[PDB]
């Protein structure tokens, strides 16, 4: 509990969720696009595109009063953020580092590729770090087909196990999507869900996305189980 998260594009989807076990919200912009009573909004860095107003964007988010910032979204992927990750290291240190005294700092934000996209982009960016990168949690992404939920458990297990080597506490899960109908969807959220909230070295999920779990102001089956479970 206090565990599940709101990743959203339209803030007016968000209305089906009201109620509901989430503690936070992002939307992978570093504005929120309105309001939300009773939930942390967590501004992100996307990307290069975003530098320009970042420091802005950050003042403002913890003035709402956020405790926690976002940095890039699969630069590890061409059609994301696209990044090296000796760039990624330069960028962290210039946006990111300066904001720590007054929030905990995510990590850029992997895919589930093979190595060495995901986890491998993970390991050449705390390389290129070199320690000098001021990280609380390590931020990523795993999307498969429902029917693969052991590789889903063993990534989130092996990302666990990174952050701890590099004295990285936790991760947040920040997308996660079990693939198939909307029966292989809901029998993945009926395993994967308890799982997380059992796990210690899950400080936070999202379930990806709200737009996808919403038809017309309806929660699907898929979001009424993201809602019940
Ligand atoms: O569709 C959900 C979101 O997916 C992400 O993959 C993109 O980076 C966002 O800009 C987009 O809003």
């Amino acid at each position: 509990s206090g565990k599940r998260g709101l990743a959203y594009n339209n803030i007016n989807l968000l209305t089906a969720f009201e109620g509901g076990p989430f503690s936070w919200s992002y939307n992978w912009e570093p504005r929120p696009g309105g309001y939300t009573a009773g939930i942390e909004y967590v501004p992100m860095l996307w990307g290069p595109r975003g530098y320009g107003s970042w420091n802005a964007d950050a003042e403002a988010g913890i003035a709402a009063g956020s405790k926690n910032l976002l940095a890039f979204n699969e630069p590890d992927i061409a059609s994301q953020a696209n990044m090296s990750p000796e760039a990624a290291a330069a960028a962290y240190q210039k946006y990111m580092n300066p904001y720590a005294a007054r929030a905990r700092l995510g990590s850029p934000a992997v895919s589930n590729g093979a190595p060495p996209k995901g986890l491998g982009w993970m390991q050449g960016f705390l390389d290129v770090c070199a320690g000098n990168c001021k990280i609380d949690f390590l931020a990523v992404h795993w999307h498969g087909p429902s029917g693969n939920v052991d590789d889903f458990k063993r990534y989130v297990s092996e990302a666990i196990a990174l952050g701890q080597k590099y004295g990285i506490g936790t991760v947040w899960v920040t997308e996660f999507e079990g693939q198939g109908d909307e029966e292989a969807q809901v029998n993945f959220l009926k395993e994967v869900l308890p799982w997380l909230d059992s796990n210690a070295g899950v400080e936070r999920y999202a379930s990806f996305f709200v737009d996808n779990l919403v038809k017309g102001g309806a929660l699907t089956s898929v979001g009424k189980a993201y809602k019940t479970i």
